[PDB]
């Protein structure tokens, strides 16, 4: 049946492939699209063929890339009628990414970065023919097949009790036989991620006589449930325990779906695989009658429910209070029961559907008809709201598929920064083929960035003990449907990272003197690689490295010695590529913190608030290793303070003098100090809301332009000053020892941004919830989310929330807070 599920998946993906022909350029562009985030004049320089100097001109940020292309065309051509405006595109110099014509110049992320750093905006005008499209799919790609490397009784008429005999575990290890004397299983039955009944424990039995590799229970297990009472998505969990010989110690876990991908109840012997990480086979024998049991969903209920009593005796106000509540998190039982009665009065508010669904009394087969009738007349949800319908608490195929149908309204650009949570949501689909995985694969088909990011996220997801096989099939489908070009580039990137990681290991394994000469020798391997391959940068695949710059490659001195890898651009119009490669730390936590910060930045920009945040990249390439973006011309606060100490003129001047050294002009220092004010406000809000703690001087970094950012996120969602404002940071903000209206601006910015994040409390809780199953040390349960919820204070109004955050700023000032009038 599993092989049949794989085959059905493959053939469905063949269908999906037909939906994306290689001829269609917008689905198959062959190149990365320059990212856009929706949100004056700036100077752009555009290189044009046949001109020795690029044309530099002032463009409106609001103007679209299409008309900017035409403006450059107008520079070189006095009449644009003869030339074709079509078949002309703009790329970033040095980066193999194409600006999107319909979108505004200001909306492009590269433009926004250059504006913040005051970097020269450098573009190239070229035809589609000149653009590198080596990633594009071929006719060979479209034609190739997909490779990932009798009577019937309806279930509602099925009286039999769910039962099965746990037979045996086969292939147990020597050290297992050494360490434990008996074994037993805990059997749980669940739906929507919750137990339907209390778990039943097997008897404790030792290894079978004459068969040490075998544990034989041969034990029947009967649940107090009836086949007709089992939801379609019912899952049986079997956890193995060993008792030590000298508490019980968990050895592994298995899951079995109670109905297969064709809705047939599992019957007969089914084998399951427990990975010690070594494969143990577990045998579960299910009843096998002379007939097949099929699940049949209930009969459709059709109603137009509109024209009902609106007594509204304070009850409408109670309903709106529940509707306009922040999230489903913590919703009272009584509130649940009456949101469920008055669910048909909430159609006017679509994004409250999860709450309603979370307040269903049960998912018994009978009530399913009315639930589905409501779902199919429900208004479309915001994609972001619809995420919640893909978490574990909603297993129902109808709910989830219709959530994905609402989700299909999301842009690729917005989707890309959300990909990790989707990769995780795959875990709550019990079948291989599902609307969610098809949605992800189709989005990857049409967008090279989506495909690339999915690839790396699936490679991390593989290391899951329980879900590794599912992710292996998903990754195989992705690599198969991506095409030959995409695949070979991904293989080059995989080889590059593996080589870099080897170099990292060797650098830490050597000591002192040796460590500097081993780096040059280890790197010769890499340079051989570059001799035979041009390879795209895994952190930003728009950058192509032709060759390693050995002499600029070094190592940072830290607990884990990171590698400063400098490579030369394949494009002479580009800059040299600088990344850090770190091994020995789980970068997935850092990535989550960075993603949360970035999403706050997006939320702020959506309401027009620009806190000038440094948004840098981090990629977990393999287990406990990866590439991190390097921010140029920036230091930790430690370093600034110690360098200043050599002079030691004042505790309040170290940040000021540093910024003044890199910004000598009075206008320049004011510009850099304003950058500090805004970025500091953003960092303070992000620190308090994410529970970022241990913000020591090393953790804080400051850019020469004046922007403040965070680098190490070891304390994430930690519990207990919320943030710390030292005297020299107050000096930069005020511009003087005494307080100025610039500090009031700082406070205003903090409180404004804080309230903007509170408005999106549901989004943030959902994103962290969906990362729960990924297995980071500080995000294991819903209480970890309750910390963030409490930090966001949803019940309070914006006014009292401002009061609260302002008191936080005073506590952060601490001893020097005497000098301020709130
Ligand atoms: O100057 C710098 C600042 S060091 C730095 N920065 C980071 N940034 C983001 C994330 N983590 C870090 C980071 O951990 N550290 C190390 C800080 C540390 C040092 C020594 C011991 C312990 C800790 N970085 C560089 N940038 C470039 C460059 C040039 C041109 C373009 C470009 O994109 C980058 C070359 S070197």
């Amino acid at each position: 049946v599993q092989n049949d599920e794989v085959a059905a998946f493959c053939q469905s993906i063949m269908k999906l492939k037909t939906k994306f022909p290689y001829t269609d350029h917008c689905t198959n562009p062959g190149y990365l699209l320059s990212p856009v985030t929706v949100q004056a004049s700036v100077k752009v320089s555009i290189e044009i063929e046949g001109l020795q100097l690029p044309v530099t001109f002032t463009c409106d940020v609001s103007s679209t890339v299409e008309i900017i292309i035409m403006q450059a065309l107008c520079w070189v051509h006095d009449d644009l009628n003869q030339v074709d405006v079509g078949s002309y595109i703009l790329k970033v110099c040095g980066q193999e990414e194409v600006l999107q014509n319909n979108h505004c110049l200001g909306s492009h992320e590269h433009i926004q970065n250059c504006r913040k750093w005051d970097t020269e905006i450098k573009l190239q005008l070229l035809t589609l023919s000149a653009m590198c499209q080596n990633l594009a799919r071929t006719a060979e790609d479209d034609e190739a097949p997909v490779d990932l490397n009798r009577n019937i009784k309806e279930a509602w008429t099925a009286t039999e009790q769910l039962q099965f005999t746990v037979y045996a575990a086969h292939g147990i290890s020597s050290n297992w036989v050494s360490n434990y004397e008996k074994y037993y299983l805990i059997c749980s039955l669940s739906h929507n991620g919750k137990d339907l009944f209390k778990p039943i424990q097997s008897k404790k039995v030792g290894t079978y006589k004459n068969a040490a590799y075998l544990i034989k229970w041969d034990e029947l297990i009967i649940f107090p449930i009836q086949i007709s009472q089992l939801p379609l998505e019912s899952v049986l969990h079997l956890t193995l325990f060993g008792v030590l010989n000298q508490g019980p110690e968990a050895l592994g876990k298995v899951s079995l779906t109670l109905f297969d991908f064709k809705r047939f109840l599992t019957c007969g012997t089914k084998l399951a695989y427990l990975w010690t990480s070594e494969r143990i086979v577990l045998q579960v024998d299910f009843p096998s009658p002379a007939f097949d049991i099929i699940y049949t969903s209930p009969q459709i209920d059709r109603n137009i429910i509109d024209k009902l009593e609106t007594l509204e005796s304070d009850i409408k106000g109670k309903l709106l209070d529940i509707i306009h509540r922040d999230s489903s998190f913590g919703l009272s039982k009584e509130d649940k029961v009456f949101l469920w009665e008055n669910r048909y009065y909430c159609l006017k508010h679509p994004n409250c559907l999860p709450k309603i669904l979370a307040s269903a009394p049960n998912w018994k087969w009978a009530n399913l008809a009315k639930t589905y009738s409501l779902l199919h007349q429900w208004p479309p949800l915001c994609p972001l709201a619809a995420l919640e319908l893909l978490d574990a608490k909603f297993a129902d195929q109808e709910v989830r598929s219709l959530a994905v149908s609402w989700m299909e309204a999301i842009s690729d650009d917005e989707l890309a920064d959300l990909l990790p949570q989707f990769v995780q949501a795959l875990k709550y689909e019990i079948y291989l083929n599902s609307s969610l995985v098809r949605f992800l694969l189709s989005r990857a088909l049409g967008n090279i960035q989506i495909a690339h990011s999915l690839y790396w996220l699936l490679k991390d997801a593989l290391h899951d003990t329980h879900f590794g096989s599912r992710y292996e099939h998903v990754l195989g489908a992705l690599l198969s449907v991506g095409g030959k070009g995409l695949r070979e580039e991904l293989s080059k990137q995989m080889k590059l990272v593996q080589l870099l990681g080897g170099v990292a290991e060797k650098v830490r394994q050597a000591s002192g003197s040796t460590r500097q000469v081993v780096l040059q020798k280890s790197m010769e391997r890499v340079q051989s690689f570059f001799l035979r391959n041009k390879c795209r940068l895994p952190l930003k695949p728009s950058l192509v490295a032709k060759e390693l710059n050995i002499k600029s490659c070094s190592f940072f001195s830290s607990n884990a010695m990171p590698l400063k890898v400098t490579m030369v651009n394949a494009d002479p119009l580009g800059e040299e590529i600088n990344v850090m490669f770190k091994v020995g730390e789980d970068l997935r936590q850092d990535m989550l913190a960075l993603q949360m910060i970035k999403i706050m930045d997006k939320i702020w920009l959506k309401e027009g608030l620009d806190l000038r945040m440094v948004i840098f990249r981090c990629l977990s390439t393999g287990r406990d290793r990866g590439m991190v973006e390097l921010v140029p011309a920036s230091d930790t606060l430690r370093k600034i303070q110690v360098e200043y100490g050599v002079t030691g003129s004042f505790k309040d001047k170290p940040l000021a003098e540093w910024l003044r050294k890199y910004n000598p002009s009075e206008e320049e220092y004011e510009k850099a100090s304003e950058n500090f004010i805004y970025s500091c406000a953003g960092c303070c809000v992000a620190t308090y809301v994410l529970g970022i703690c241990d913000r020591h001087n090393d953790n804080i970094m400051l850019r020469s332009t004046g922007h403040m950012f965070h680098i190490d996120f070891g304390k994430f969602l930690g519990h207990a000053a919320p943030f710390v404002l030292t005297s020299d940071m107050a000096y930069v903000i005020n511009g003087g020892e005494k307080p100025t209206i610039r500090f009031q601006l700082f406070v205003d910015l903090c409180c404004q941004a804080y309230n903007l994040i509170r408005k999106q409390t549901n989004l943030f809780l959902n994103l962290l919830s969906l990362m729960i199953p990924s297995g980071l040390p500080e995000l294991t349960s819903i209480q970890d989310l309750k910390y963030v919820r409490d930090a966001l204070q949803p019940q309070t109004t914006d006014a009292e929330a401002t009061i609260f955050f302002t008191r936080l700023i005073e506590s952060s000032l601490g001893s020097i807070a005497t000098k301020f009038n709130f």
